[PDB]
């Protein structure tokens, strides 16, 4: 209730973002390690996701509201800070 973050503004996929707060939907995508930050779309079942959303550029953006990331590391990229997965229709267990 009292100002729970309120930072995401209004932007599409396919245009250049500093940060993850610049999107409709929150999804600034870096290219692995550099810099390079455009947004693109939110994953699906049988595609390769980070995991979660923090507050900044993701890699490779997570799944949406019903699937989870499954962290098997999936080196598309070669030198990274994190570990990527496949999108499946589970909930952690």
């Amino acid at each position: 209730v009292p100002d729970p973050r309120g930072i995401i503004i209004n932007l599409d996929e396919g245009e250049l973002c500093l940060n993850s707060a610049q999107c409709k939907s929150n999804c600034c995508q870096h290219d692995t390690i550099l810099s390079l930050s455009r947004c693109a779309l939110k994953a699906r079942e049988n595609s390769e996701c980070s995991a979660f959303t923090l507050y900044g550029v993701y890699y490779k953006c997570p799944c949406e509201r019903g699937l989870t990331c499954e962290g098997d590391k999936s080196l598309v990229g070669s030198i990274t800070n994190t570990n990527f997965g496949i999108c499946h229709n589970v909930g952690r267990s």
